[PDB]
């Protein structure tokens, strides 16, 4: 008869709908956590009781689960999901109003980092933003102090975009020009090559990236004089599935590029939180989805457990040494007290897990950004940024340029390559 500490999980997971491959892609990651959880009775006298609701990747449906759950579901201490970028905003917006604290593994929408609109909202997972100080940090390392920039009008990227600006503060880098496009980006990059830029990051989505390549093709700016650093998240073969150009252009001008992406699982050999390595894990994992399909935020969403697992334990602490010392079981419903607790447990996450430390800032994950570069036909791991060190790690032999050294920012070393 131990009391149950119900967690409301919202995500896709009818086959109905696309990105319901990821809500089912990460429940074994997710049935590992919970069953160690419960063997070691970490969270004694109570368990961990997981409730899980479709959002069927959709607005309404998304709210009307929210509200369900809410309305005739037990008494949910916090929401553990939200992958959709709309519907985890929507939801999201209301969590203040029900003290409820918000953890996602899955949703790196830079919309949500606002926390004067989302106060409890927490995520294991990187957002688009974290690219940007990895980004000044591989920029620093090259030299780079001189930089273009290609944005999409997207709020997706715009707010990436904007992000930037912040994150080059007093830094010893200048964006030399700043340009945009709605659905087509040539006159942007003729703009870009006027203007003599030599280093361009690229804010886009897949489709328009064969797009910009193909005007990078015939204003010539690829190759030994030109880095392109773009998003690393396209799917492997997006070029294949392609504009005014041929494949074999736009492979030209893509060679060399620099994908920059979230890690999903850390490289490091040592052992995490449950006590195993992060190598360990992914093996064990492989084993229980039996070929249902893999999940690239399975580890952020395994993590994610383990984050809630250990805030629930810091909940009771607090209540325990408070003043009146009152029990989860003696609230009936998640009020303005319980929600407090939660927030300011979860503020205090520090712990190493699987796919590396994790820790927030402002509910934001301080995780690791992974570097890639096009070579030949495939993007390959170059390597990789640490949030909370604020260390770049290049691979040896890896990144390569196609002139005997890096491109300089600008025209004064044309007579090198």
């Amino acid at each position: 008869s131990s009391p149950p500490l119900s967690i409301m999980g919202l995500m896709p997971l009818t086959k109905e709908v696309a990105k319901g491959s990821i809500g089912r892609g990460v429940l074994p990651a997710v049935e590992l956590a919970i069953e160690q959880i419960r063997n070691e009775s970490l969270l004694r006298p109570y368990f961990l009781d997981l409730r899980l609701y479709d959002t069927e990747c959709d607005n309404a449906k998304g709210l009307k689960a929210f509200y369900d759950a809410i309305k005739y579901g037990p008494n949910h201490l916090m929401v553990f999901g939200g992958v959709c970028p709309s519907v985890t905003s929507i939801i999201a917006e209301s969590l203040q109003g029900w003290n409820l604290v918000q953890l996602s593994f899955a949703a790196t929408t830079p919309v949500l980092a606002d926390k004067k609109k989302y106060p409890y909202f927490f995520r294991t997972v990187p957002s688009d933003n974290a690219v940007n100080p990895a980004i000044l940090k591989l920029l620093k390392h090259y030299q780079w102090k001189r930089v273009g920039t290609l944005t999409q009008d997207v709020q997706r990227f715009s707010e990436v975009r904007n992000d930037l600006t912040g994150v080059l503060y007093g830094e010893d880098i200048e964006i030399s020009d700043t340009e945009s496009f709605s659905n087509d980006p040539c006159t942007s990059v003729k703009k870009l090559k006027g203007n003599d830029v030599r280093i361009i990051l690229g804010q886009f989505d897949q489709n328009m990236a064969a797009k910009v390549f193909c005007c990078a093709y015939e204003e010539n700016m690829y190759g030994s004089k030109y880095q392109w650093i773009i998003p690393g998240w396209y799917e492997p073969s997006w070029w294949e599935q392609v504009s005014r150009c041929l494949r074999k252009n736009l492979l030209a001008a893509m060679e060399g590029y620099i994908g920059v992406d979230f890690e999903p699982l850390s490289s490091k050999q040592i052992k995490t939180i449950s006590g195993k390595t992060p190598q360990q894990y992914e093996r064990e994992y492989n084993n229980k989805r039996s070929g249902v399909g893999p999940s690239k935020f399975h580890g952020y969403a395994y993590d994610g457990i383990w984050v809630i697992a250990k805030t629930l334990q810091r909940a009771m602490e607090t209540l325990h040494a408070s003043s009146r010392h009152q029990r989860i079981q003696d609230f009936n419903y998640t009020d303005h007290t319980l929600g407090r607790i939660i927030l300011n447990a979860m503020n205090e996450t520090n712990f190493f897990g699987v796919t590396g430390q994790v820790v927030f800032r402002n509910g934001e994950r301080m995780g690791t950004i992974k570097f890639t570069q096009f070579q030949d036909s495939r993007e390959v791991k170059v390597g990789e940024y640490n949030a909370v060190a604020d260390t770049l790690e290049i691979i040896n032999d890896t990144i390569r340029f196609q002139g005997s050294e890096p491109p300089k920012d600008d025209y004064k070393d044309d007579d090198d390559k």
